[PDB]
């Protein structure tokens, strides 16, 4: 089985409190003189739950502009945060054999492959490129990851997951708010569109989370370290349009419809339940969740589908109150924080749990 | 080791002569009136040596562009799904009996391409996916590795991978753009010549197209002896080359000609030790299958090992029938091979990074 040897973070520089966030997009539908209620922009950037975001791009230009920006800034955070990852292990970049990566960020060639030429990787290293996964996208990486390390059992590999949400208010969340909010009134359906866009504008930030994993027979795969015995994927039939990010003229848009923390009940429990059944375990013995915060909608469907107490899912709301929503990176953020603060009991259980579009799911148990 | 069991394309509806396709892009030159010498689009469109290519998208005076990236999106499911379920049906194997979906083309999916065919093609629902970007042309030799990887540890499991690219949405108004853009900026600055030419190149070389390949473990009922086994596999990264391939965001091909010259970094150091410690010398090579980026690069490949004008000759008429379809060309290139003795072989493709892969296989 595949160790869990260490992870860390990196974070952009500038970090908005909430409410400057929500008084920047009433200032944006004030100036353009929109008409929509401007406490619904308040409403949704409350109730999230979110108490501040990073943002790599200003919150203060061209498309072609902005990726490049955020092409810059998913390389440095991932830089950074390889870094301290190699540096707190002490573990040179030659004696690592997997680079796997998951990010939106458009890069043809891959962030990975551009790493090679700011850390000293060899050159025959391996890359695993990853996308089309969004939210799931770091409890992805593991299970990719842990698969590729059961047929290289001597090898270390490092998995990053970087985001950049604030692209979105590069010019996206404007152009396609002032359109809803123009036809609203000649067609009223578009009413639950705009809060989508609101939803998102209060929800996404951005970030980056690595991770260290060795096979077996590593020489740092020690007892006492988190073992990932297995992992699996689910994906909920017929909802490739609750959830995703499509390309549109002037730059994405994101795709969080209200049915989802519903259409996540199909698949919650036949993919947690049954890796469990698989590995002759219950729920209940489950010690530790990580749990992608998708949203507090979703933390709460957790909670309910599988009985859990109050507290079981904190480290959810905790890590969606300090960072918000950064993607993929987000259980990664929180696999660290509980490696590097919280206790665990030998021989306990840990289940990492993600969604994401498709709609799919991903289910990963680990074992201290 | 890990067998290649089976293979498949797909291709669009349409398929335009290169003289069409030049004809074309003079016709837009023309009507925009741009100042520039229209006998370097036939030159080019000439010098790739395609004779032809499918185009998913409609031959541009542009809809748009989320318009055309659902187009690009719902052409490369259709042409996935088909060439899927023909694999399937030629191997009479059932999507639920697929273990894992790997896939590669650089159409934006979020959800990936993948995870959308789940509900065309009845596999479990719990498929495992491997879906991949980043790479571009490499990314069908770049997928054999990871799923021959894969299968290292799962000897029983099956596994397919699709590589789909739809380059005709470039034509569906990026190349329009940015050639305007440049040609009427051309006066003020002689340094964009070189950036125009590029753009050319880039509508004379790629095209559309989907191929897929099922592989699997040992212990597989489909491991027969009669087929090729992937036995190892290296990839390559030439420092600082990142400008010289790639695609940059509509949409920009990047393909610097000093790509040819940085391609010889790569290929024997990769090549060459990949054989090496195969115990396996290049001459002894019954077989290559070499992605054609474009004749320049095939003959740097055959310059640089010394081989037989022969050897490469499936990069040269796979580049003519279909010209430059990106990640699926190596396994539009492979399915030939397998359709038409205890010796080894090697699947070489290159792609941005400047990044290469090499695949050593034994039949």
């Amino acid at each position: 089985m595949t160790y869990i040897v260490s992870t860390s973070t990196a974070f952009p520089e500038n970090y908005y409190p909430q409410t400057v966030l929500a008084a920047a997009l009433r200032r944006f539908f004030t100036v353009m003189e929109l008409d929509f209620d401007l406490e619904q922009i308040d409403r949704f950037f409350t109730n999230v739950k979110i108490d501040g975001r990073y943002f790599a791009l200003p919150l203060d230009p061209t498309w072609g502009v902005s990726i490049s920006r955020g092409l810059e800034n998913s390389l440095n955070l991932a830089e950074t945060a390889i870094t301290k990852l190699l540096e707190k292990t002490n573990v040179q970049p030659q004696d690592i054999s997997l680079l796997a990566s998951v990010s939106m960020t458009p890069a043809i060639p891959s962030l990975d492959g551009r790493l090679m030429n700011r850390i000293p990787f060899s050159s025959t290293l391996k890359r695993l490129p990853m996308n089309g996964v969004g939210c799931m996208g770091g409890a992805f990486g593991i299970s990719r990851v842990a698969d590729y390390l059961k047929a290289h059992p001597k090898e270390a590999a490092i998995l990053f997951a970087v985001e950049i949400s604030s692209a979105l208010w590069q010019g996206s969340l404007q152009a396609n708010l002032t359109s809803l909010i123009r036809r609203l009134p000649e067609n009223p359906s578009l009413y639950s569109e705009i809060i989508m866009d609101i939803i998102t504008a209060a929800l996404f930030a951005d970030g980056c989370g690595a991770v260290l994993m060795v096979g077996k027979e590593h020489p740092l795969a020690k007892s006492g370290l988190p073992q990932v015995i297995d992992n699996r994927s689910f994906l909920v039939p017929n909802t490739v349009e609750l959830m995703g990010l499509d390309v549109v003229d002037n730059g994405f848009r994101n795709i969080l419809r209200p049915e989802v923390s519903d259409a996540l009940k199909q698949g919650l429990r036949p993919l947690i339940n049954g890796l469990l059944a698989d590995n002759n375990i219950e729920s209940e013995n489950l010690y530790r969740w990580i749990v992608h915060p998708g949203g507090p909608k979703v933390i709460d469907t957790v909670e309910a589908e599988f009985g859990l107490d109050s507290q079981t899912l904190q480290l959810s709301r905790d890590t969606l109150a300090e960072v918000g929503n950064i993607s993929s990176a987000t259980v990664l953020y929180m696999l660290d924080k509980v490696l590097s603060e919280e206790q665990s009991p030998p021989d306990s259980y840990g289940l990492i749990v993600a969604m994401g579009p498709g709609l799919a799911q991903e289910a990963i148990l680990l074992k201290w």
